[PDB]
């Protein structure tokens, strides 16, 4: 009955979050760039979800994807935005930030439009991939700080509006070959549980010691 | 699961945190200054708790408190420090509560590093902002809250290569001198303190529902 939208649903993180919300009885509109991963999730979870293929970095593409989501599940209670992640060149830089900041901005504006008056939750994942040496670090910092700048500025603007902004920070998730998606998701979904007198506004998760 | 130490155990929040932990199966050493509250809670929770009277700003109370705690329940797996204070400036009087906050924070922290620094476990600190309804002494609380945060973030970075983990919890808008309930706040904090294999929550920010 409870409709949730999850972007980057094909990521290890987005997969785990989608699975977890389903297990907690929610319907989930999965948005992702990679259709094969959306289908594999549809095969696993069936009528509890739909895969909407969308590239969230273009204003029209966002409009279309959200229209199908609302079409299938009605207005959402939670928009879970998983921006994911990724000697630098311009062409290397544009791509990264446009998949990240642009998607973040467009999903947020589309969410304000859709549920700004009705209320609900806009949850953003500013994930931090575990590097073994910190090679490309400064571009990731640029990326995540920009997103945080935008969102905390948007949340202060949405003071007194029924729409709540929640920012979630899993630091140390895997890619290219120690925080598991499952554990990350479980903290995040517990944190996103509704309670009468309060909610979690910010959640920082870090890796365990060896 | 294991033995926990709760400071400020008779405050609304400290009490809810204790009740929540005892319900989760833990044995709880309950530290605080309000001896009847502790006595009441001992009668309410029976064998699962012990009431330890301590002014945690006084080194001697601190040593005696932890000796008694460890002697009753063994080394803690978790020390949960609720400094928790608000006023309603002068130098001579008002430094009392403001300094009891920091000093108790520094002392509990230091006792915790000593007892469980090598073994490992969790030092969890509660940095509350009460729902003042007036705004009157706000710069004083900021000073206190930021003092504590600065000490703790410095201690945390200092402890990077050690199994003792430092967790900071920020319930911003609790009931006060007598919107956010202690019960909802505790529930969020104890979920976030739940242990998992690959990661743990480092910082939790809880905010009022509008």
């Amino acid at each position: 009955l409870g409709h949730i939208i999850v972007t980057g649903a094909g990521s290890g993180l987005g997969r785990a979050l989608t699975i977890g919300l389903v297990e907690r009885g929610h319907q989930v509109s999965m948005m992702g760039r990679r259709y094969q991963r959306l289908q594999q999730q549809e095969l696993l979870l069936g009528n509890a979800v739909i895969g909407i293929v969308a590239d969230l970095a273009h204003h029209e593409d966002v409009d279309v994807a959200f229209a199908a989501a609302v079409e299938w599940g009605g207005l959402p209670e939670l928009v879970l935005h998983c921006a994911g992640t990724g000697v630098y060149t311009a062409e290397q830089i544009r791509r990264v930030m446009e998949s990240n900041l642009v998607s973040t901005i467009l999903v947020a504006q589309q969410t304000v439009r859709l549920i700004g008056e009705r209320g609900g939750v806009l949850a953003n994942v500013l994930s931090s991939a575990a590097q073994v040496g910190k090679a490309n670090e400064s571009l990731y910092c640029a990326s995540k700080w920009g997103m945080r700048g935008f969102l905390e500025s948007l949340r202060a603007e949405l003071k007194d509006s029924p729409l709540r902004l929640v920012n979630l920070y899993p630091s140390g998730i895997r890619s290219e070959f120690f925080m598991t998606p499952e554990d990350a998701a479980a903290y995040m979904l517990d944190a996103l549980e509704a309670r009468s007198s309060c909610h979690v506004t910010d959640l920082f998760i870090g890796r365990n010691e060896g």
